[PDB]
């Protein structure tokens, strides 16, 4: 027995858990069986290994109504809240006041966080993946390529469009100019022309603008953005295959030297520098501040979330509810944050100072510690409170000075929050969003790749919008607003 053991007799539970739209639960993780040595409960995968649609399969999942245990992955919060409400999970406030200290004190000392994963009935139906840490993505380009080509480091999107079409045009490697392990972020270039993509570091947030809640995708700003987006696209300045590459994009264009610019995660990013030493000679990835926008403003604007809207929930079917929320509790907790962060300890790192300290081998290693820690069952979307100290320990001194830039500049732009609808108005949200953003990602798809003119198509874009609730949504979310802060 440890004494984070929230059972005597062993308990194994169903989880369906399928996230990042390629990976389940898997119980050969060492961190899996690291948290039944210290937790005795004991998980079982029930998910579609095979399935390549995470959101589908938590649907079909429902909809076929045999529920397992524990559901969670990314994404998920919106679902947790309807399908909560609905009956297929149980609220969680009752059980933690009475058997989850750790969640219990953390949500205390977070009352935001509380309130952001609330539902309407003021039910508790999760328990989220709550990030830690400040700041989010950065621009990153090849310096070795400024170098070869005798550039300046782009100060301005008029500089930027230079250097990139130099990238291109003068083969400083086949040489594509910008690329992303994130479509998405192709729509975050609209940044460069002063339109907003999101709010927030969800991807095709709202934001508030003067105390209107707006969608960045339906404004004109949005439409002009676009316009210049698909022209780089057209010239090849965008990866072709933005939109498909995906994961692996950085090991496949920076290790095959094709890749010049991106927009990505600061510890991770800077690795390649370290990692593409031996591979690719005099590989350099710099931090860059954002350069100035024809608005004549650097917009970083990506941060990190205060929570994240992923995590796990316990359904109807669950026999164990007391169990299964301590078993959720220890991730809240010094040694539960140990192995959800770190890994396994004498395997990926030890104790040392009162404190994880990742190995030697973990931390020399060419591929990104949070990509190892994936592999092996942490740094997963399941309910846990992320330890940015994990994070510091990888982050080369290079990677520091760049965040500090950012910091210093305060280019990272305010994220909205999120909020407080009532049951009729989250229904109204519920009802139309989905829908809507996906209606939104395929026209955006369409305008970037040139399948469609952003001009001749604005109109019956607006029209759609219309028609499919958005304006009724942000309605809703306008009253919501408005009850809070105005
Ligand atoms: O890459 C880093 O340096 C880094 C440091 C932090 O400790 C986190 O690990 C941060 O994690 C990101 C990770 O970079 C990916 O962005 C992943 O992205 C998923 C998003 O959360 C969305 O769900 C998206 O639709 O899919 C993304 C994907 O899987 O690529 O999420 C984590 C995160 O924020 O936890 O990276």
């Amino acid at each position: 027995k440890e004494a984070t053991w929230v059972t005597d007799k062993p308990l194994t539970l169903k989880i369906h858990m399928h996230f990042r739209d390629k990976w389940v639960w898997d119980e050969n993780w060492p961190v899996a069986k690291e948290s039944f040595r210290l937790t005795n409960v004991k998980l079982q995968s029930v998910a579609n290994k095979a399935a390549t649609n995470s959101q589908e399969q938590f649907n079909l999942m429902m909809a076929s109504g045999d529920l397992p245990d524990v559901v969670g992955g990314d994404n998920l919060k919106d679902k947790f809240i309807q399908y909560g409400q609905e009956g297929a999970f149980v609220p969680l406030n009752k059980l933690i006041d009475q058997y989850a200290p750790h969640i219990k004190a953390f949500f205390k000392s977070h009352p935001e966080v509380e309130r952001a994963i609330k539902a309407p009935d003021g039910n508790i139906y999760f328990i989220p993946y709550v990030p830690d840490g400040v700041v989010a993505r950065g621009y990153f380009i090849r310096e070795d390529w400024l170098k070869k080509l005798n550039l300046k480091p782009p100060q301005n999107i008029d500089e930027l469009y230079t250097v990139l079409k130099a990238f291109k045009e003068k083969d400083p490697n086949a040489a594509v100019p910008f690329i992303d392990r994130h479509p998405d972020e192709v729509f975050r270039l609209v940044n460069f022309w002063g339109a907003r993509s999101s709010g927030s570091d969800n991807y095709m947030d709202f934001y508030i603008d003067n105390g209107r809640v707006k969608h960045p995708w339906a404004e004109t700003a949005f439409r002009d953005g676009m316009k210049h987006v698909a022209q780089w696209y057209k010239e090849g300045l965008i990866d072709k295959e933005i939109f498909t590459r995906k994961a692996r994009a950085r090991e496949q264009m920076f290790g095959g030297n094709l890749g010049g610019f991106t927009h990505d995660w600061f510890a991770s990013t800077m690795t390649f520098n370290e990692g593409l030493a031996k591979t690719v000679p005099g590989f350099k990835l710099i931090p860059i501040a954002p350069p100035t926008n024809s608005k004549g403003q650097r917009w970083e604007e990506d941060s990190r979330q205060k929570v994240r809207p992923d995590g796990w929930a316990i359904t109807v079917k669950n026999k164990n509810p007391v169990e299964t929320i301590k078993f959720f509790d220890f991730y809240f907790s010094r040694p539960g944050r140990d192995i959800s962060n770190f890994g396994v300890p004498g395997v990926t790192y030890d104790i040392k100072n009162g404190k994880a300290v990742f190995k030697d081998s973990v931390l020399k290693s060419p591929q990104p510690v949070n990509n190892q820690l994936y592999d092996m069952g942490a740094q997963i979307p399941i309910g846990f409170w992320q330890d940015y100290d994990y994070e510091r320990q990888w982050t080369t001194p290079e990677a520091q000075a760049g965040i500090d830039m950012y910091v210093k500049g305060k280019y990272v732009m305010p994220g909205f929050e999120g909020v407080n609808m009532t049951r009729e108005e989250r229904a109204i949200y519920d009802k139309y969003w989905a829908d809507v953003r996906t209606y939104m990602y395929e026209m955006g798809q369409a305008w970037v790749m040139g399948t469609k003119d952003v001009d001749k198509t604005w109109d019956e874009y607006q029209r759609q919008l219309k028609l499919r609730g958005l304006y009724q949504v942000l309605q809703m979310m306008q009253q919501a607003y408005d009850r809070q802060y105005k």
